[PDB]
């Protein structure tokens, strides 16, 4: 099956993710509501997820990706934010469970900024926020996201809002972009993506 490596604070790796994940944070248009009101993170822990088959899935269909798309698979990381991740680290994702209600379909969702994913991590807009206070804004509660390798290929750019099941033909991946507030990438195969780091942590309260 899965297996986590714990990173110690002192491997370089785990410095690099929590930079990644410290720095793309921004303000939102809420009110910070839905994912909670910080400008930091409080990290608890860093694992590196390990599954052969899973790696076997990935690495297989960024070679059709690569054909696809004049050799170059266009590899990027990105965080995702969800209920879902202890299913998904065992799993992997799974676009049976992605329905077509979404922003833009069914779709596997993730953006570059840390801050976006972890307004999804109780749900779409925070649902009743975290299962033992119903805050969407607990500073207590250890949360989760993951940091994922997502083989993009070659990404349809969209700018207002449009639901599909599916990439458009001759593109494997959707970019809905600004004029929308941040980036957001949408995949919709479950192997276009592997859930390399398993972040947990806090939003800390500012003063
Ligand atoms: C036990 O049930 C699940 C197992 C899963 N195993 C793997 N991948 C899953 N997903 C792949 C598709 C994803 C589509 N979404 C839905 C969503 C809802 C609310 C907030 C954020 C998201 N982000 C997504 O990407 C949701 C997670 C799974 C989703 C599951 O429940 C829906
Ligand atoms: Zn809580």
């Amino acid at each position: 099956g899965t297996i986590l490596l714990d990173l110690a604070p002192e491997d370089k790796e785990y410095q690099s993710v929590e930079e990644e994940m410290q720095s793309t944070i921004r303000e939102h248009r809420d009110g910070g509501n839905a994912g909670g009101i910080f400008n930091r993170y409080n990290v608890i822990r860093i694992q590196k997820v390990v599954n052969k088959k899973l790696r076997e899935r990935f690495c297989h269909r960024q070679k059709e990706v690569s054909e696809e798309n004049h050799n170059h698979h266009n590899e990027r990381m990105l965080f995702h934010g969800s209920p879902f991740i202890n299913a998904i680290i065992h799993k992997g994702f799974d676009e049976r469970h992605a329905y077509i209600g979404g922003m833009f379909g069914a779709g596997i969702y993730f953006a570059e900024n840390s801050s976006k994913s972890n307004q999804y991590v109780y749900g779409i807009g925070g649902g009743t926020g975290c299962p033992t206070h119903k805050d969407r804004s607990c500073y207590i509660c250890h949360r989760q996201m993951l940091f994922c390798r997502v083989t993009l290929g070659k990404s349809f750019l969209q700018f207002s809002t449009i639901k599909m099941a599916h990439a458009p033909p001759g593109h494997h991946s959707v970019i809905g972009r600004p004029s929308l507030a941040y980036a957001e990438y949408v995949i919709y195969r479950g192997e276009q993506a592997y859930p390399e780091y398993l972040i947990t942590y806090q939003i800390m309260k500012p003063e």
